[PDB]
């Protein structure tokens, strides 16, 4: 007697909670301790553990764009400064300077699955006679493409 | 009584995980140890690995 | 298309017991799925003697 409207349903939900990556920063105070940086000096500064990239259990491929924003200010203080981002396990995937300001370090399934540390190695020459204190160095980490 | 829509499916997946190569760097400090590089000097420096 | 038959039996075929079997040549339309379809044939005795 009834003419059934023949429609039954099924459903499900998808939970996207976190962002793919956590860029834990441990900043560097490069004149260091028990050391000394003088005006006009030239040298190298090394920090083994600077940016730790922590991924979630699914993320396997990450493309990071590292960018130096205040480089035009440090141009008035340094004469050459070369930052090498000591990548995952000995590889060096990034190089920033006062002129070439963008890096594109990319990590894949082997480098993430062991804990990705990005140290810094800085080659510096202080412009002649410049005396400063607690100069800032700020790098923008953009996650451009993850998978 | 039914007019079957005759379509069955097969599927597969391809996993491209890593990049082809790992360029492990072990940098060189060429004045070395137990050696000396002087101004105006001339020579050769070798690092096998 | 051609829906009528006119099978006629005479004195030799009746006097031995007339069986009429069926042989069906079929092609099922593409994808059709049915169950217990009916096939009904009307037997008219038009003229006997
Ligand atoms: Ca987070
Ligand atoms: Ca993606
Ligand atoms: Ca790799
Ligand atoms: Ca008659
Ligand atoms: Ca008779």
């Amino acid at each position: 007697s009834v003419t059934s409207d023949r429609t039954y349903y099924g459903y499900g939900d998808v939970s996207v909670k976190n962002e793919p990556v956590n860029v834990v920063v441990s900043p560097f105070s490069f004149p260091g301790a028990n050391a000394s940086l003088s005006s006009g000096g030239q040298g190298v500064f090394k920090k083994p553990d600077w940016i730790r990239v922590v991924n979630q259990s699914d993320v396997e491929n990450v493309k990071l764009e590292i960018d130096w924003v205040n480089a035009n200010q440090a141009a008035n203080y340094f004469d050459y400064a070369r930052i090498l981002v000591t990548g995952p396990n000995g590889q060096v995937k990034g190089y920033l300077s006062l002129q070439h300001g963008k890096a594109w370090i990319t990590l894949d399934a082997e480098e993430l699955r062991e804990g990705a540390v990005l140290g810094a190695v800085m080659y510096y020459e202080v412009k002649e006679g410049v005396l400063a204190s607690r100069l800032p160095l700020v790098f923008k980490v953009r996650v451009v493409e993850t998978g």
